[PDB]
């Protein structure tokens, strides 16, 4: 997260760090709790080697440091890539996460609700990158953001097609925005008093660069897709 500052305990229950573990372990992805055994995530997460057995899921955490053998994770049990994804390409970037057993719900990992309305009070959380060519945060780290409108996304990327399963935010003059090592996390949005899950953290070029919002997957126009393979 470019811009932000360190969020509190229990302020974003839903996000979870996805580590590898292989001689060393390292964050390499957000994702989002959205039920007792399912986390969502971008796809291209996964481009690296398809290795087994070497993913950790760690959910109620807020600083990377505190991880240590202790520290309780998830497992994956399956993981489901959107069909049409492809890699170094930006439709569909989206995945589920089948974890080995239920997580419960606690003070400080709770599931976000998926959206079924013009979003106001948007933020984006994430270890990733405080900036372009940075590193990655030990603490969570949160930022506020707008929404823009698909048309002026659009206006912004011209050398891509941003389609209607892609929601976009960020500032004209820029500053704040998610970076690598926040890909998969939440991007979440009020309504009725209530937090949605609105995003998926997918691209950008460049980070927090003016004129250059953040492009996002847009979870409701997965819905069908998310029903569909959790049931
Ligand atoms: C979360 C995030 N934010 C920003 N601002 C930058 C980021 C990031 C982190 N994101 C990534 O690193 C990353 C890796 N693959 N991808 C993203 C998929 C991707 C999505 C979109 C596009 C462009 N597009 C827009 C609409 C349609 N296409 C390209 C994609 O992959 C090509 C390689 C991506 C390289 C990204 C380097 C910078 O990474």
């Amino acid at each position: 997260i470019v811009g932000g500052t360190e969020s509190s305990w229990g302020e974003w229950p839903w996000q979870v760090s996805l580590q590898v573990k292989l001689t060393a372990q390292r964050h390499l992805c957000g994702g989002s709790l959205i039920g007792h055994q399912w986390v969502l995530t971008a796809a291209h997460c996964f481009d690296g080697l398809p290795l087994q057995d070497v993913w950790r899921i760690y959910s109620g955490i807020l600083e990377l440091s505190d991880i240590t053998k202790d520290t309780p994770f998830s497992q994956i049990k399956e993981i489901i890539i959107h069909q049409n994804y492809k890699v170094s390409e930006g439709n569909h970037d989206i995945a589920l996460i089948k974890l080995q057993a239920p997580l419960e719900y606690t003070e400080f990992q709770k599931p976000i609700s998926l959206p079924s309305t013009i979003y106001t009070n948007c933020w984006v959380t994430g270890w990733g990158f405080s900036k372009e060519k940075g590193e990655i945060q030990n603490i969570l780290q949160k930022v506020n953001i707008p929404l823009v409108t698909n048309e002026e996304c659009q206006k912004r990327y011209q050398d891509y097609k941003i389609t209607q399963r892609m929601v976009c935010a960020g500032y004209k003059e820029g500053g704040k925005d998610a970076c690598k090592g926040d890909s998969g996390g939440p991007l979440v949005c009020k309504h009725n008093g209530m937090w949605r899950l609105v995003g998926i953290t997918s691209w950008g070029e460049g980070c927090a660069r003016r004129e250059q919002p953040g492009v996002y997957t847009k979870v409701a126009e997965y819905m069908d897709w998310i029903l569909e393979k959790t049931q």
